């Protein structure tokens, strides 16, 4: 048996491995979204940058989970990573709606794992999620909702103008 | 005969002289495009700057070819430079479409010369084009395609507004 | 059709997408190797660091390929990422042998794509691989071979001592 | 009609366009002279540099004229640029004599345009030429005459020695 | 067999060893040329320095080839180094003509090896030569041709004067 | 006859040329030893560095002898350089034993030349060897003997472990 493992259930260990897969899937989704907005026939640099930075953040979250798995004496187990849900992501609005759906899914997985840790009286797990992930997720979802509202306000009768303006004046670009 | 010339065919020497003429023609075209956008009745400073900088880059490319011609022991031969294809260049969209056409023509001339150098087993020529020109061209054409997409998105029902916004918010200006 | 695409075959476009998948698979493999060596019952920090840094490099290589795909006017297409070949990676020697096998596979894929680009007279593709990947791969494989030789020399009759010493005295650690 | 044009005759507008062509022709001539002196079988670096710098100055003069054309509300009109008068330029002495002939031609065109502006009571045009071009031209022709005298003094009975010495000891080189 | 070797033919391996011998022979030739011009009865410091620096560069080129041999998993094999072709090298003109002959021989060996690598579909070898050697060689041969032209111009009827002047005013010295 | 030569015998002149050949042979030997230890199947970086630095030092010694030859008014005469005695150099111990043998041979040649200079009452030659070479040689041989002793101490029953440790903990490496 493990020389360090203490108060770390098999159920939590397994759910951590699943959450790693979810974060890596999210990272891959955001890589796809980022390169879609870099297409010459899409060409929204700020949208590309927004999603490339999220891909990086989600990968980091998976790495933090993996580090924690080892700190607790669990065993990292990797599974196939499913390809993102779409090959082409539509408008900035379509993309930002898909991103909010994805984030709510991740957030629910975090909440589910927190509730499992609570039930198993695993306060280190619960603290870990609170300190690394729960507020980051709430902040990110709020940011996406803010963006969605601004995107929606800009559609008007001139969708192309609005999509350009949002990319130029809200999102970070060179 | 030449004291330095080695593995440098008459066919390549001639094609290099032709490519010099093509780059100088492109430079002249961009000088014309730049000063058109500086007209008081056109007045798109960022568009002017974009094309003036390209004129400079294309002249530099011709100069690099001429330097290489001499390094190989070929003889620079200059021909008449034909005037650009238009005196007035229309909208920013018209201009950017003309520029992409021009660049694809230049790119094809580069590819043709590379294929000639390959056939003639002239690796110095092939390397020269790879290192100085092929990626620069691919990057420039990608940039132009990006610009075209943004310009097209902005036409909407309000072409003047969109042309102003693109010049103000995408292109570099004072 | 694409507004920028020029001299870029469907065969190359597809092979680039496949190569992206191979680099991302390699990255995932190295993530797994890195976290295996971070296990409390393995505990070889320098080995962990070696493979975590390779995971990062391979992801960057995939990103460069994706950037190039878009520069050429091809379309990025992502596929499922298969999980690494093992869940537990044995000794440092076992791991370094698996890594050399993986790298030779990647190198062969690079060479195959280069030969396709040559056959298709696609010098931008060929240059791209030469400049970004071929020498990096040769250097990495040489480094791994160097490491394998030192690891093998150290097995002697005292395998644990040798594995410790290699991690402490060859690999970078805190 | 033009919203800004005032006191700017069609005759002046046309003569400015012609003068632009003359300056660009002169620039092209100097590009040819510069690369001739860079030939491995000519190899006079200081002579090459002298003429390359003049090519740049003449292009700048054309650009200043074009800027002025637009400031006045005239319309830039480009014509074919004729190739330089020679493919091979002889000795430094031959070249410097050709350059003085070229500059006197340019100077006469400046004087002719100034006289037209005077006759048309166009003081902005006259000032423009005075401030940008007339003294620059007189200074350049004086410099060329100085150089010609030194070159001629050096021919003696040892032309090669003298041509080397002039390039080494009068002209700027690395 | 070799643990790292991949796509590296025995023909290329052998030709690399031969090219190493050629570069080391060239280095030795230039060492001899350098010390000849340091003789008290020759005494042309700038000529000495020119050839001593080339000796160093050629040795470095051999070392780069040897490094590459090992990176590819080939085996360095050294042969006897033949002494230079002359014990006394005549005038600066004689020496510079011998150097251009030597460099054209080296250049042809580079081109031959590049063609072998092309035929063997060895793009790493081809890139290596392109990036390290082909342009360096073209630049060096151009420099030598430039020097030869200036030396020849200076012979006139006063060979000693011209040889002094070239050494003092073209070549780098203390 | 020579304008500067004074008290410099033909016997010394010839022996200096021979000593130059010996130093260049030693340099070549050390180049071979250095690249052997850089093989992926040998992979002892510190051993490689040790011998590459000696190759450089021995070449410098030959150059100092050549400089002195010219200072005295003798004539440098180069001979064929024989290839090193082995293609593969065995273990670090084998290599260090071969190096000590080589250095003792060089040292004896120095002593022989010193004795010739003494017999010929050539104090400049004797001083030259004393100041540039004799103590450098004694110091180098002492260093090699120190290394041999440490290498021998480390063979024990675990030769690979000892060879690794010596390279890591005695020799300079990155
Ligand atoms: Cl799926
Ligand atoms: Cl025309
Ligand atoms: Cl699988
Ligand atoms: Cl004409
Ligand atoms: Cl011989
Ligand atoms: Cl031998």
């Amino acid at each position: 048996s493990s020389q360090i493992r203490q108060n770390y259930s098999t159920e939590v260990e397994a759910a951590v491995n699943r959450l790693v897969n979810l974060y890596l899937r999210a990272s891959y989704t955001y890589l796809s979204l980022g390169f879609y907005f870099d297409r010459d026939d899409v060409a929204l640099e700020g949208v590309c940058h927004f999603f490339r930075h999220l891909a990086e953040h989600k990968r980091h979250g998976a790495e933090h989970l993996l580090k924690m798995q080892n700190q607790r004496g669990g065993r990292a187990l990797f599974q196939d990573l499913q390809k993102p849900s779409q090959d082409e992501w539509g408008t900035t609005l379509d993309a930002m709606k898909a991103a909010i759906v994805l984030e709510k899914s991740l957030n629910q997985a975090l909440l589910d794992l927190h509730a499992l840790g609570s039930a198993q009286a695993d306060p280190h797990l619960c603290d870990f999620l609170e300190s690394h992930f729960l507020d980051e997720e709430v902040k990110l979802i709020k940011k996406m909702g803010d963006h969605l509202t601004n995107i929606q306000r800009l559609v008007g009768s001139q969708a192309g103008l609005g999509e350009y303006l949002f990319e130029r004046l809200t999102l970070k670009h060179d």
